[PDB]
């Protein structure tokens, strides 16, 4: 079965009577939850069906919750939309009021502040476009350069611009509240610039006394030039492709994604790639051909997950989309599993033993690769590597499971926390052999570690026939 | 500036007054004539526009005429045009009718002994779907089970299907006739199964007095069977990815397109990759992301031309599409002009003097690399390779540089046929010299062979200071 | 210290009191005992003051019962001997005489029945040469084309001459016998020239009950022919160059040693380079140039072990040539332990896991790899590929240590047999805490194996810090 | 046939009669004159010997002449001879004496200055050690602690104890104007501690108005520290591992030379590797298996040149020597003429345009390369890189040829001084084609610049086929 890891974004397209169900039944890895859109109620019985599909199921289902972060934005217009035909002079101000069509508020106050003549003003990722001709007092006179419909709220984007605003709003910091009460598995922060946005993050987790897996969202020059400390400090990175090329110009997203993947493999971290790679689906049954494309390139750029975003949440062919997302995947990786290789020899007692155990298993025909992990780490030092063997993760932690579904390649099983390696062994034994796959003499390469349910204490490789007495 | 090469379809959307020369200003190196549409005072009228500009920028621009070739079709609706939606019952026969919704004729005669129950019919390229139910005498019996529009002479696919039908048509053959006549530098034919296919393009090639390059385009699965041989007896390749996403499953093109590129690059062959790569930008002025993917993509893969269909032939922003792609292909190559190594090593002595003269001009920071070409081929054999360096072909055939227009890399000077290298020489300083890029000191590497003025000669390499003594 | 192992030979220069011991000292390996010479008598009391040394120092050291095969010698002459000068007549008569300057015996009985005029006889390696003019009777008389000394049964060689002779003597099977009761650790044969002499060996070995592992001597050009199937038949094999250097052209030796200990790392069998490695320390305190270059080179090409013969067995500076050899070992190891890379990947578990066993132990800089082996197998896969670290075997079988003391890199420690690989690791601790050179704390990678006391279970690898809870 | 190139010594044992004549037809590349022994005359004499020899068989023979630099040594015995038994007390004095056993003078007049108690003597190269004990007066008084025969004006060597003298005495400033005005072809200088050696030896060449190239001979610790300014300052070097393995550890010899070769390939000089290297064949017929590795391994390491010193200058079978280095020679490169790859990518536009010619000849099966050289260097570039194609050099320099005499695989032609390139391959063609070997139709690569007679032109490549008129 398919190794590359699917994401979908959940809304009104998945809101129907089992069309969560169908969608895990379907492949689906990880919901993403935004939390842009909707209401708690919706969140919290979408939430539901996706637990209730995931144990129902028997398929590992991570629960994403997405932060809007500062994101700047118009507010309101008195017939709720307008229509911004090129030629046409409107002002966003920062004072209050109801918008009209010549004059309309936004929620970033230190925009007359901060905008000067020239500056582009980019509308919903790029539809409508604005140059800035002057600021008068609190308003920011502009042209329109290309036109369309603007409507309540929309967001904005101002290239090259320097934004100063906290990491974590005060929306973020209730949504996030109430996610990690929720039961959320991982939290995406949009807009990050900095390593340190991460500690806002584990500062309100830890006021909550819950903390999960953080990514960090790419969506910012800023980040990209501080690529290496965000992925290090952050837990996942995902390429969000739609703010990532308006805030940078479109032409330099595809090589920023390619180094984005291989940072975050390097480190061992997942990466995600994000936002529009079946975008026709939406209206069609079938994707273009740039999209086919773009799916099997993010696959052999070494993407641990691909995302769907409107595809799913409102789009005519959910299902579709993911089968279809599936399909590529898997026709790719039929192929061959190869990633880019790593530029370093590993130096990590647990990313050299990962590495080790991969080179053991393909080089004996290995049935299996397994690997014992308390935080998903030793998981991630091979998942990384990639083979093509399966990758069957153990652990005691129910949390890791899920977390491990943005994992590449990455099946996980659930034990009890054992307190000898022959144990974690004997259960490697039972788990599989409750499987039609797996049979007696079945030869596989366990990855443990003692002290047992100590983070980090792997040291150990064996060679092990499923039921054979060799430990 | 940009190396990699980019191929623009004309149609209602470049017949209005200097879009042909604005698209030849933006970048244009092939136009592309499709004789799936229009008449022949319309090809006539914009190849004329297309060879104006062409002689009045300076820029070459290559004409590429594209045969239809053994396209099915469906015939003609008493309306023009209905709906088939999902559900429906329609009839597809191959006796003369004007149809109506629930009978319409097709021009494949063979339909009814060819197809069986449980075959798919996809329309207009996908955007309806039919199975076949059953064959009552001439009658195609059918279930839409995708619905949507279908007007007079939609195209049809039959995956799987084995179609028998001669690679060019009667009217594919007046139309090569008219377009070897009318002047133009290449000539594309659709649906190609066979090498033997281009034995039937030269047969009327040769009839008429007048040969071209025959890109076959590759849309079938007996293409891709017989690739290395259609590569062979071809002069180039085009990846025609929308007929290949229905002939083959869609999931299937990425990787078939990335090993056709390679196969071209192995035998010194032009390629090029056709169709959807912007395909949003008929309605936006900016594409989407998996759009920009697959275009940095294309490069990275090692075509040597990327194509525009609708894009530039119907839709709203032909110009922007080609400043576009531009755009991307830049981005890309500015990071590096890297190809896929070949998995030979050369041994035509073209291929192996091409590839030392690069490995010399690289060492020793020459300004370009410059070869003398009578048919192409010792350049083309340097351009498949890459290089960061300037390659610029010289020749005395006119219809030589329009040739090289789609070839990666590649900029063609005609200069007089000289009966001696070290005359070739001097030809390539005063040519070099009237360029504000060139100036005498410039370091340059020159390919050339004696005896001259005959293909293949091609045997030495001068490392030459431009207006310097030292030939 | 040193890694690469040195075997040397005893004679009349090695029977002095403690000289033994001396060189055990200086760093002897392996003692070779020669029966081309001597009485059972020397061969015990030698034997004796082996295993005393041993014992005394706590250096391993094995015994080599070295078997003379069938090899032609010249009988004795009235002086003991004399010079054959260029230009002289001599006959070499197969019937029994008082041999003189003029006319000495041989051992080789056909020899007159089947000499040819032109058949060439080298002496004792080359150091005479003579060319057959006629056979009267039972003589073969020659001209001494090349001069020199000769003297009492020194050694004969017929190149070209195909020689019928048992592949072991009776002799030799009453050596093998007498070896094989007085306890040798391994067996040598000269002269063999096909896979299935081994077989021969190992019938007498099963007769007496008692087997050890057989060296196959490689100085035949049937043996050469068939290196590979000898290398997989034998035990280990000895490139025994000084007739070699007579059967073979001289000037092919270089090359065939090379390949003969590629061939051997390539299957984990131990190889011996021999002969005239330092020849001139027989009567000179210093080497040459060439000799010194000549076991460098023997380093660098990747041998397990070099040989000294007369320059130990009857030379006069035993001790300083081992000395010697000893320091241009290690000048070479102290730049680098590289050998050539083996030609193919590792297929057999022991190989794969003794492969990655490595590989941990260098990237993460651990102190010492440490593996178990019954068979000295585990171990040999390890040893071939050479790194830098300590290289510790452990055994419970005492012969074990002494087999391995031909094996590269490698010291073995003797421990009880175990009854799990917890235990195994308990005793790797042990042994260590009471060296100098380890302490508590000290990183080390551990190979083992369940079923524990089983040949080739080898299945484990545990990264372990020396006293610490991590099992 | 043979591509590695041999240096001969000349002394008493070729002044015999047609000796020298027979070595050229043996294979004799370079002639060395060795200024340590013999009067002018002897030297005159045999100068002429190989002048008449090598036009006599138009084989190239340079001839190198070997200034003895501060070579320190003994006086002489009123035997000639004496023997120094380990255990004797001698005394070496810096006054005039009737020398003896007892008591010998030394030409180093600093030596009682300069020796402390403890100082080690080593005497021939080392088959003699002292010890000093004390220093009483004028007298070193000296225990024997390794011993030998000792003869009239042999070497010794002080290690550790740096020695005061200039790098040319009086002596060799005569014997290098001598040698000058008889017209050797290259010069060696004995004892290289600096790069700026090299700038005296010009002083005096400039002086009498004739350079010749200068090989630095590395036989001291301070040369191999500066080993590769020394390389970059001087033409060619000589691993001199007599000295060397005195003034040295003998056991770190084998490791420099190895890196004396590479350093010397890197930057396109000759290399020698001198003395010892068939040692034994000096008194004996046929060498040592370590001789013969030696030999062969001196090739693999990538040598230029192998030196015989005594083997041909007073041994018994100067000739036997010359074949025996000749033939193992041979019988490495049949296997390969490979050598160990360069560790940078050519920067200079001879070696980048060397390094191509032998792309494009070996990827064409072409039977030559041919390059024209003024200098020597654009040939050097190329023969150290090896291949198994003839290399031709060719000239209108003739002291070129005999320079080139040392330089690897490469064989000479002198030509008119010509003024075009067509020119230069005009005479390729006819010098060729005068040999029954080479033919109409063949396939060569010759390199040549441009402009005509001017040192570091090379500039162009043309593949040609011989007779052909394709220029
Ligand atoms: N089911 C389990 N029971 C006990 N310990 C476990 C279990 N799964 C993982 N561990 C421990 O967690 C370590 C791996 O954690 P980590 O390095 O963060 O991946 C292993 O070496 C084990 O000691
Ligand atoms: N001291 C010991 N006690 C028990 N088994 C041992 C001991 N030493 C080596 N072995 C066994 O020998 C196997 C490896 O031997 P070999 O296949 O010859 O390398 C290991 O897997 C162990 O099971
Ligand atoms: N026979 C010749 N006539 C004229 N020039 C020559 C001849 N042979 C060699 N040369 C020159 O020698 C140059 C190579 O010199 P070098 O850089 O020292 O190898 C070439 O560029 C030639 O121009
Ligand atoms: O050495 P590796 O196993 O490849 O680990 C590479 C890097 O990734 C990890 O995420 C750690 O945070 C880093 O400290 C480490 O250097
Ligand atoms: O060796 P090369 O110059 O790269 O040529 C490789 C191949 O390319 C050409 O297109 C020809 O079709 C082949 O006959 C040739 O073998
Ligand atoms: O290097 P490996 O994959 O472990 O193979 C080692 C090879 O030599 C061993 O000594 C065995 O005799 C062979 O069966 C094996 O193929
Ligand atoms: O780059 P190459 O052609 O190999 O030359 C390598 C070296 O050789 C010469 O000896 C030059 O003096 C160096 O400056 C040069 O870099
Ligand atoms: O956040 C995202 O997904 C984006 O901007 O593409
Ligand atoms: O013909 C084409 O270009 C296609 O179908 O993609
Ligand atoms: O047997 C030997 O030792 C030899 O031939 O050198
Ligand atoms: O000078 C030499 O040749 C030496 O010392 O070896
Ligand atoms: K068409
Ligand atoms: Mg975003
Ligand atoms: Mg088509
Ligand atoms: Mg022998
Ligand atoms: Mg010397």
């Amino acid at each position: 079965t398919r190794r590359g890891k699917i994401v979908c974004t959940l809304g009104p397209a998945t809101q129907r009577d089992d069309l969560v169900r169908a969608l895990v039944e379907a492949g689906m890895d990880v919901a993403r939850m935004n939390f842009s859109h909707g209401d708690y109620d919706d969140h919290k019985v979408a939430y539901e069906r996706v637990r209730v599909a995931s144990d129902a199921t028997g398929r590992a289902v991570g629960v994403l919750a997405d932060l809007q972060g500062p994101k700047i934005r118009l507010g309101r217009f008195a017939s709720g939309a307008t229509h911004w035909a090129e030629g046409e002079t409107v002002r966003i101000t920062v004072g209050a009021c109801e918008g009209s069509h010549d004059r309309v508020s936004t929620t970033y106050k230190r925009l007359a502040q901060d905008a000067v003549a020239g500056d582009r003003v980019l509308v919903d990722d790029g539809k409508v476009a604005l140059v800035v001709d002057a600021v008068e007092g609190d308003d920011v006179v502009c042209t329109v350069v290309e036109g369309g419909p603007v409507s309540d709220n929309k967001g904005i984007s101002l290239p090259g611009m320097n934004v100063t605003a906290p990491a974590l709003s005060e929306k973020d910091i209730e949504d996030l509240t109430f996610a990690l009460n929720l039961g959320v598995d991982m939290v995406a922060l949009s807009f990050v610039r900095s390593p340190a946005d991460v500690e806002l993050v584990h500062e309100v987790m830890d006021r909550i006394g819950r903390r999960v897996p953080v990514i960090a969202k790419l969506e910012k020059p800023e980040a990209i030039d501080n690529l290496e400390a965000i992925v290090l400090a952050f837990d996942a990175v995902m390429v969000a492709r739609g703010d990532l090329g308006v805030e940078l110009p479109l032409e330099e997203v595809p090589l920023v994604q390619k180094r984005a993947i291989q940072m975050a493999r390097e480190n061992a971290k997942p990466v995600i790639v994000a936002t529009q790679m079946l975008d026709s689906m939406i209206e069609n049954s079938r994707p273009t051909r740039a999209e086919a494309s773009d799916v099997a390139n993010a696959v052999l750029d070494g993407a641990d997950a691909l995302m769907l975003s409107g595809e799913t949440s409102v789009g005519k062919y959910p299902l579709a989309a993911v089968r279809t997302m599936s399909r590529i995947i898997c026709a790719v990786e039929e192929n061959s599993t190869a990633a880019p290789p790593l530029t370093h020899i590993p130096r990590t007692k647990r990313g050299v033993i990962s590495y080790a155990a991969r080179d053991i298993g393909e080089r004996l025909d290995a049935k299996a690769l397994v690997a014992f992990t308390q935080s998903g780490d030793t998981v991630r030092r091979l998942a990384r590597l990639h083979t093509p063997l399966p990758l069957l993760a153990f652990t005691a932690w129910p949390e890791v499971r899920s977390q491990l579904a943005m994992t590449w390649g990455t099946e996980t099983f659930i034990v009890p926390k054992m307190q000898s390696t022959d144990g974690m062994i004997r259960q490697v034994d039972k788990s599989l052999l409750e499987l039609a796959r797996y049979k007696r003499g079945d030869l596989v390469v366990i990855v443990a570690g003692a002290p047992p349910g100590t983070v980090g204490s792997t040291n150990l490789i064996h060679v092990h026939r499923i039921g054979e007495d060799d430990v």
